[PDB]
């Protein structure tokens, strides 16, 4: 199984760039490629999930058009994919995780299928088993989603 | 043989792939300069230059690149749309060029005299092409193809 | 001398990204660096001047606070810029040009000083005597600048 | 000897440089939140962050990157005040970090116990220095020079 991914924005869902203006409104991007994959994994009942440390400009959030229960200005990663994981009575092996900063190094190194972009922390990158080739922003969704479901395909298969 | 028609994907291609939000959203879209102009060369060398997507593009959107190219969105298939226009303009596949970059490209990159990809377009489509670019997508690989394009003319000629 | 400088706008000083909305609303954006050679040049008596053959969404222009006359939607640039000359009293040899384009050649081979960003069409290259190793929106009018204060200093100490 | 100050220039160090417009415009700068991370675990090592710029920076677009850094800004004379801050943090300085990229960094460049510049720093800058960043300014620089002096503190201790 994998029942839930959680992503992190930053890094992972985009690249890590933030334009920003004196009222504070905030320009984010992320590729299509991602998310035509995050689309193909929720239409395969894998639901995806956006997680953040940083207090994400508010609304930006839902004109990304993702239909992801997000939640940012989070301290303990561990702690709400946690949450996450009790509320769709789930197993830790079932939960996958995106990952690229040293925040998120608790929850890589936990659930059951880790990974980070290319341009992740060194730290994250030690925590995972899969590296992906694309960077953040740029493929890393799609490219770990395709990692995924080689690994449903091999329970499937079985 | 001489190309006549270029064939573009939009999304990665034509654009950089990626959506841009606020909040205040409608959503930005990316491009280069450079692409833009190496359709304005190859369409007064005499090359018609069309886009295509498998996905939903705003006219409006695309309408403000000013581009003045035939356009088809939300296409199922894009050989079969691609060989109505090869029809359409009394062309051979050999006169038929394709920059495309995701998987729905890859049919009509293994049919057409001459195909492209940029950069960073997926696997399947790299592999699918005699050229990969070196610039990526909405960054100069219109472009970069454009040129490669000319120089097959002159070398022809 | 030069007395006037004549920068193409997209692919010169800004890096020819162009993000635009629906509403043909344009994002286009430009290095400190090359607004500081423009301050420089224009406080030593050189006017700065900006030329575009695209029709430029209408005033993004005045909010670059560049402060620099413009002339976009041009189809002959030699014709408009030999109009510049003509109004500033003005010989071949002391206009500058940083160009990038294949319609920028007329006016690159013609003034008495021609440059191109690093990443400037093969075409525009050959037509010029100094290539930047700055590319687009990224120096090349600030590298420039100090290319152009040399031979003012070199008149200077003669 | 431990760093204990970190000085980055604004423009080009911490932002990428660029001023992005539109017409509602309000300006708009771009940064990594890479780099805002290396600053807050710098602070939390005990390594206090400051900003500085010979130029003006508003107060209120910088309060957006949520760094909580003493910042000085419009500064004519950047050694002085690197130096006052140093002597009110009771350091020495080969306890200051300076991380700059224009020539109005180059002194202090050369003066603290550990300097540098990004990839896209002036040339200037680039020579005033023991390490040149693989990463750009506002693109991860500041982060790569963060990793570096934790480096440092662990070959020392």
């Amino acid at each position: 199984e994998i029942k839930l991914l959680v992503c992190n924005i930053d890094g992972c869902l985009t690249n890590g760039h933030i334009y920003v203006s004196g009222d504070q409104k905030e320009i984010i991007s992320y590729d299509v490629k991602d998310a035509i994959g995050i689309s193909l994994l929720k239409k395969s009942g894998i639901e995806v999930r956006l997680i953040s440390e940083r207090a994400c400009s508010k609304q930006t959030l839902s004109a990304l058009k993702l239909d992801c229960k997000t939640e940012v200005s989070v301290s303990d990663k561990l702690a709400t994919v946690d949450e996450w994981r009790k509320e769709m009575g789930l197993c830790w092996k079932e939960v996958a995780y995106l990952g690229n900063e040293v925040s998120d190094e608790e929850c890589l190194k936990r659930v059951g299928l880790s990974a980070v972009p290319a341009d992740a922390c060194s730290g994250a990158q030690k925590a995972v088993g899969y590296i992906c080739k694309c960077s953040g922003g740029r493929g890393a969704i799609r490219e770990f989603a395709e990692h995924i479901f080689l690994l449903i395909e091999k329970v499937n298969n079985s």
